[PDB]
């Protein structure tokens, strides 16, 4: 293997084709299917991998009881092959924790997942299937990280964490790793109020993030990462079109510099988008309240542009059935002079939408840029809930 | 690797030998095995495998009521080790989607997969575990292709799709790839009339595939393409004995250039036949009427002599028993001298035939061509629908 | 990979240390386990697998009901992980039917199976995991073969093969394949009055076979082949010690030459002894009327001398429990300067002996040499069939 | 591969990281996983796995009633990948027995096992995969071994064994294996006086051992080996920290010549410690009495100093959790400069603390050392007993 390098320009999308489609939860309801959620995927030389946070449990195990809880001894990130559903028999644990990031340097993976009390938390830093390094808690307030994959550059892969409330003022930074080792740590700048969750993409040698700001705004914190010089800006996307959940209506102007408030009742959704000028695209689920549907946005300059709009859009997700977090990956391996971008949507089933039954789990869907117009239909997790009952 | 190239003539048959049966039905009563339906084979240097159409739930699943549809989101192409029967632990899932054909070059494998909504399906084309073209729908009625193995010549692998309606005139065109890439495409030439689940194989640098004319005849088109030049032909069986289903009684003369319609009350299957003068086998239900019994049947010269019959027959499964979809595959990485005719047959239970239980699926059984008079048994399901009750 | 060539003599053995067992009854009253019988192992360069015949069901599945059958379409030569419970998931279909035998020969593996009605049947001969030879019945009575591993020596593997009555004269013979083709064919020659099920292994240029005289004799033929000749003697093992089940008290002088008829009411079944003059040891059940019990007795010249008997024992399932066949295998390809005897005994669970469960079943042990005087305890199945009602 | 060499100093410890974790009694209660118990961790140049004693038979199976037992023919050593849970469908099968060891030499590992009854046991010794020496029992009461992982060093593995009673002087041997072939056997000396259950890691040349004196003392017997010299000492550790169970409350001052008697009512339990001057760690049960909850303790000079204590403590198990054995494994082949100190603790669920069931079986939680002040919570099993009733 060889470090890769970021040299390539990002592909020109005009529709999304259908990558992988897990039905884990169709699936799970009668074959052993562990319980997970905060799912993405990762790819490497050989081929794309699927990752989430399992719950330590399989779906129809009576300890699905309750999984709704975010953090518990009992969680771990594992990965699976692409399109399979994740069962005891066929996952790689890659860490320990309740919150994670993972990427492929060209060489090998690193994987990082956090554990602990809220108050002590800590990360784990794995590269080659074995801990490198270890990361202690630096404000107190569950350390924690992306839930998709990070980018690696010439050997050097930036994550981004955050440590402190999530409704107010928190302590982020930027690590910049190789081989799982820490070669610079940068407190976060620019002017993002608040960052969790951030989904990263990298092409010609810059990695761009769009985060959750989970205090403020509905429109969603940007970082750009030069990772040679391991620096770094931040702001928010400048479009109009509003894109975290909740959210309020679109206004009739965005904002950069600072969040825009409003909307009820979540504070906020992992979300992403791809920023390249008129090549812009933004994810986000159809319903302004609720993580139901999910909708991918052409918006034009969507990152300078505060008056920016959609000139094209594909239905992912109908709003008649759930979705939850999104996150983005590409494929830095494949056989295309370009990058081409992914993205993958978390379809949540159970609590607290569905409360008429005591888990919470989820299953994946992904899909990537075509330059083709493709036709679309939604693609729902499928299960039925009453078939649980 | 290297590409195949057909260099070889095809194997002299006089009879078949079981290759692979994989009981996933009868496993399947308690085991988490797989709703699936249009099964095939494709061989690569190292081995062959077993590929079908997942529905996306267990056989034992809730999920599985419902599944005589052929279209929905929760389905995929899944390939896994010849022999064995397909679970959510076993399976690769290949792409995404309700129509499918697959074939390995030599090098690497091409596996391509339509999905979407009747008015506006797309194709996307995979190769080396990697997706590298998409396709949209052309006519706008359910984008299809051939239901099993493609095949490849220097690198050259042309695939047969159809778009339009099932019960009129459609859209039917010859794309030629390499390395998933389009090298040309042309719109159907020829008599055939209506091009439906081609089977193909090939032999001295010819494919030559056998389909179903699901508008007007019981005899099958057969496509004869040249991989090199890019280039076909089409007609029909010319042989009296009719191999679609449904089909009338045998007339005393069949027809090369025109369908010979009749018969009722299923408008086709998918189905195959190995023609090389008078080394030339037809497969074909044992019902005219229904989807039950398979025979092989020994119809030299079948493709020119318009009042060829059977001088020799091989009972596959017998007319007590449910059959369903059959094409050809080859291995064409053997350690022969010539290149040995294959084929399987889809063993549906369930749904429309089994209207007591609530799914339809299949089981697989697969042949091989034998130069030995060898002697026969049916190979059924041999699952007991009461089981499932 | 190189040729093996049995260049090595035979270790001298004092006692039979434990190679394997794998639980799978008890495994399988709550796991997806494979109804199985007639197993055995055999070894290659990289390890040592454990073989079956399917019933292409689970153990607790509906489909499990009948399975005292032996002839079925639902059969198939299965091979798994030395120490594994066969599941679904888990297995390599090596060929299709309900008689085998398997060997390596250095290079790649030779796996037989024969199927079809018993007027009719034919073996396939696969080699590397692709079909290469097919032979179809020469006396339209149940052709069949070994139920426990072949050997081979310089690329030459000898199996011996049977069609005809069970209860008269048969048609035997031995086929000496290379690479899955045949070499040569020799009718059965020698005194041996009736060949079923041999159990052979090999050791300094001479491969010897211990069988089932399904006809008349108590006393097992034994076959002794030259492999490089491709030649072969037959008798029955001299010593007075009967190893048959059924069979009559032992006599005070056995017969080299002729059957030893007597005993009730069970025919024959498979088994094995090891003949290196004083370093000799046969296996049979404990029980001289039925499937119960196994032992090893050390019997030194039981090849030559008719009033040999035992100088030492080891008990390796004890009466009060199930045995059923048993067999030779070696692993030829491990670092010792020769070649370990090793055995394994078919556990037989369920019908006819224990007719309160609907199905037939075995689990496994296997046990190889020892120079050491090592103690010794049963290794029965382990199964509560009462758990299984 | 090349031999492994025990060239480098043991990490520095401040605090522990979350290793691994596999959630097996959570996962089995609805999913097909085996019976363990005695559970333990190694590593390989490739990566690390876990390793248990089954008891041949799933969690929920009927089997697992009666699995309090220790000693039984349906036992064997097994491995699968770190971070799974133990399942009939993913696991190695090591070797046949009821207690175990294991390790790796840089190039195979070797792996021993005893099995037979409790007046006649015996080892049986793999390498690569395959059985290369048997050890008959000495002294006729229960030949066993460590139930963690040996250490290698050069070549040379070093094996503790105890033969004899378990409440009174026993006959306990040092074996020094080559490629599983015995090298010397030296009876244990120094002024331990009992020894069971031995827990290994090695640095700088040198191999220690925390054992269980299961006769007289609360404080552990220490066992240093000299792999290269093959000679041996042993002594107790020194500190007024005990560390079995059950314990009296620990006294002003330790024994370093002598077992410290008192504590009721258990006789030991398997435990472990890392002993480098100031740079020692003690691990134990948080109850005197019972096995239950997980702390350890960094006691500086525990090896000498007898009225050492603690300057720092981690909770790993609370002391409303079961914990059981505790033992050491280090990954020699990781990517640092000295060899960190890892340890798992075995959570027992089951008979005979939770006698409402009638199964005994655990789970693994494992952890590394780390130079950092990491934060701390309970890695206990997590199932519910009630859900399995
Ligand atoms: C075969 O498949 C082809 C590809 O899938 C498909 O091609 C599609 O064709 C349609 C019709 O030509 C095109 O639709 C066009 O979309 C643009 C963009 O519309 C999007 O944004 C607008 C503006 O939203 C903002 O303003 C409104 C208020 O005005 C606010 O509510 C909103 O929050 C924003 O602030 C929005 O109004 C659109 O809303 C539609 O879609 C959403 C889901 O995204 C629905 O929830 C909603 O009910 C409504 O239906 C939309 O979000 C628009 O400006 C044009 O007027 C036109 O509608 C697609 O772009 C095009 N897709 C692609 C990828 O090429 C073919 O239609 C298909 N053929 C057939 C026969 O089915
Ligand atoms: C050991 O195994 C050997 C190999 O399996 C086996 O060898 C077989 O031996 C038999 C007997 O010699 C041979 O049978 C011969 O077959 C030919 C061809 O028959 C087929 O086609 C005819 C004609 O069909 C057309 O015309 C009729 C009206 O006339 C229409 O109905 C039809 O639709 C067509 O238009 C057909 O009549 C035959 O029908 C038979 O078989 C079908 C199944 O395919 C049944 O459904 C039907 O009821 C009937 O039984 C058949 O389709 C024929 O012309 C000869 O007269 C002769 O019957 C096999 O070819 C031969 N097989 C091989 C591969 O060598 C041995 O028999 C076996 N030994 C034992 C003891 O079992
Ligand atoms: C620690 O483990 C050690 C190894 O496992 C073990 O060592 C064993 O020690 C015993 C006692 O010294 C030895 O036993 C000896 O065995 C020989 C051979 O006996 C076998 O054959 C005779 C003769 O059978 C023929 O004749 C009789 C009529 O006379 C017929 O019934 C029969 O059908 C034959 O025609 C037979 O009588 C023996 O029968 C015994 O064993 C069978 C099972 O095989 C039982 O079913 C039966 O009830 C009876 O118990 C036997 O088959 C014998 O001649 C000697 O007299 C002596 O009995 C073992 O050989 C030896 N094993 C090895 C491998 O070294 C230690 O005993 C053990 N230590 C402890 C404390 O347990
Ligand atoms: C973020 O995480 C940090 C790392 O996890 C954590 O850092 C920890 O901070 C605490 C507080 O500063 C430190 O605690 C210190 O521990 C030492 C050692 O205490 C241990 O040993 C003593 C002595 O035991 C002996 O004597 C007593 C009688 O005196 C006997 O009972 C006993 O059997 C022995 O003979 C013992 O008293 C302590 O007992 C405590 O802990 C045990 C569990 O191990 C409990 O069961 C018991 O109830 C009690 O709580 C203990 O065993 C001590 O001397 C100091 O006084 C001080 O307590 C940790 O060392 C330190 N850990 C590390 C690895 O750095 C932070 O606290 C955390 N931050 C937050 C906000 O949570
Ligand atoms: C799913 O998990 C929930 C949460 O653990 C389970 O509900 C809980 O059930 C327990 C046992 O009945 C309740 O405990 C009782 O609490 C009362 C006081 O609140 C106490 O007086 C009793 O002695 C007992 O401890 C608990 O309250 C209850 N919690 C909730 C939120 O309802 C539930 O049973 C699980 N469901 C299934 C189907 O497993
Ligand atoms: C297998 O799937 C079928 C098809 O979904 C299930 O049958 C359907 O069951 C639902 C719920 O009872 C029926 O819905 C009802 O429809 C009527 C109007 O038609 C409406 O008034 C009610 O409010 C309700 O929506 C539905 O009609 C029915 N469909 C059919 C074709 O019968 C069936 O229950 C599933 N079986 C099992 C065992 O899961
Ligand atoms: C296990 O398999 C056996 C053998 O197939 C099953 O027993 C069979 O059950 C069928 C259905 O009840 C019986 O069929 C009946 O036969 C009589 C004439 O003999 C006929 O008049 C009826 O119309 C019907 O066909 C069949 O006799 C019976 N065979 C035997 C040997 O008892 C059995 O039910 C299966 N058990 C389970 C639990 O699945
Ligand atoms: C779990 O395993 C235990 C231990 O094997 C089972 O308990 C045992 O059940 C058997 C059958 O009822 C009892 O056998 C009876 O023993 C009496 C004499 O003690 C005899 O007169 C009867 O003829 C019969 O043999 C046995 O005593 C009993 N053992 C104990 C310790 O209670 C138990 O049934 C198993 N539980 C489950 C749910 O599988
Ligand atoms: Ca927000
Ligand atoms: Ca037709
Ligand atoms: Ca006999
Ligand atoms: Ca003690």
């Amino acid at each position: 293997g060889t470090f890769l390098n970021l040299t390539k320009p990002l592909c020109e999308v005009s529709s999304w084709h259908i990558l992988s489609k897990d039905n884990a939860i169709r699936i799970g309801e009668d074959a052993h299917i562990l319980v997970t959620r905060e799912p993405y995927l990762s790819c490497d030389p050989q081929g794309c991998r699927m990752f989430a946070l399992s719950q330590g449990t399989t779906l129809r195990g009576r300890h699905a009881n309750g999984t709704i809880h975010d953090r518990s001894p009992f969680r771990a990130l594992i990965s699976w092959e692409m399109g399979q559903a994740p069962s005891p028999y066929n996952v790689r644990v890659e860490c320990i924790g309740w919150s994670s990031t993972s990427c492929h340097d060209g060489i090998s993976r690193m994987s990082i997942c956090m554990s602990g009390p809220n108050n002590n938390a800590s990360a784990v830093v794995w590269y080659g299937g074995r801990p490198v390094t270890e990361i202690p808690s630096w404000a107190g307030n569950i350390l924690r990280t992306q839930e998709s994959e990070c980018v690696c550059h010439k050997g050097i892969c930036p994550v981004v964490m955050t440590d402190g409330p999530a409704n107010n003022r928190a302590a982020t930074k930027i690590i910049y790793f190789k081989e799982g080792k820490i070669q610079k740590i940068e407190e976060l700048a620019g002017n993002a109020q608040h960052i969790e969750e951030c989904s990263c993409y990298g092409a010609v040698g810059v990695i761009k993030c769009v985060c959750r700001d989970n205090w403020k705004g509905a429109n969603r914190p940007v970082i750009t990462i030069d990772p040679e010089m391991m620096t770094h800006t931040s702001k928010y996307l400048c479009s109009k079109i509003l894109t975290d959940t909740s959210r309020p209506n679109d206004p009739t102007n965005g904002n950069c510099d600072a969040p825009i408030t409003g909307g009820s009742p979540d504070p906020g959704v992992k979300g992403f988008a791809f920023l390249d000028g008129e090549n812009s695209w933004l994810g986000r689920t159809i319903s302004k309240d609720s993580r139901s549907g999910y909708e991918m946005l052409k918006v034009p300059n969507a990152e300078t542009d505060t008056q920016s709009g959609p000139i094209s859009h594909q239905v992912i997700v109908n709003n008649q059935n759930w979705s939850g977090y999104s996150g983005a990956f590409i494929d830095y391996w494949a056989n295309k002079e370009c990058f081409n971008p992914c993205f993958y949507v978390e379809l949540i089933r159970g609590r607290p939408k569905e409360s008429s039954v005591l888990w919470t789990s989820n299953s994946i869907v992904a899909l990537c840029g075509s330059k083709e117009r493709l036709g679309s239909w939604s693609w729902h997790d499928g299960a039925e809930i009453i078939y649980f009952k």
